[PDB]
């Protein structure tokens, strides 16, 4: 498992630390890279969007709020939204939780993006349509393009 050429150095460190926290041997870091690419384009695709303030993994305010105590338990410090490493840790925690609970990567991605109760036509906290199925397909492909085994 090596860094994909297109993934910026700073991002790779973030996702690799997150991977170490879950004991995933570099593979989760590949999945998180794909997630971050889609969500924020490594931080270059944030401006212009109403969800810009939501950071690298685009975790929505009410979702961040829901997982605050769990984040602190997992990582030993309070979630700091100004920290990019924390943004990645928070996104990783939520994504891991969906994958473990729903039983697969594809489904974890789908429900990461749409919530547990996503249906076609459902909108986000900004009123934008959530295309959770398409999100999952393209992010799963990218994870595989990066060399993801599972
Ligand atoms: C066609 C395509 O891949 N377009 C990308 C946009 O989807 C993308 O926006 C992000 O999309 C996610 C759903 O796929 C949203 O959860 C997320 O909020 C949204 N990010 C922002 C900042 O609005 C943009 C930005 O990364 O990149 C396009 O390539
Ligand atoms: C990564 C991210 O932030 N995804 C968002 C989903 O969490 C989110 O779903 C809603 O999350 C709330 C807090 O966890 C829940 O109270 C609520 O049940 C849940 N809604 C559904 C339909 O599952 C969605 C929609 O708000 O936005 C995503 O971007």
């Amino acid at each position: 498992v090596t860094k994909p050429a297109e993934v910026p150095s700073r991002i790779w460190t973030y996702v690799m630390n997150a991977d170490n926290a879950y004991g995933k041997g570099g593979d989760f870091a590949l999945l998180l890279s794909a997630v971050i690419k889609k969500e924020s384009y490594f931080g270059d695709g944030l401006s212009g969007s109403p969800s810009a303030g939501d950071g690298l993994m685009q975790v929505q305010p009410n979702t961040r709020n829901a997982y605050l105590s769990q984040f602190s338990a997992k990582y030993g410090h309070a979630y700091n939204h100004s920290s990019e490493q924390d943004q990645v840790y928070m996104g990783s925690l939520i994504l891991n939780e969906k994958i473990v609970r729903f039983g697969s990567i594809y489904s974890g991605l789908l429900h990461y993006n749409g919530g547990d109760y996503w249906y076609p036509g459902a909108t986000d906290s900004y009123g934008r349509p959530i295309l959770a199925d398409q999100y999952a397909n393209t992010v799963y492909a990218q994870y595989k393009s990066y060399g993801g085994r599972y």
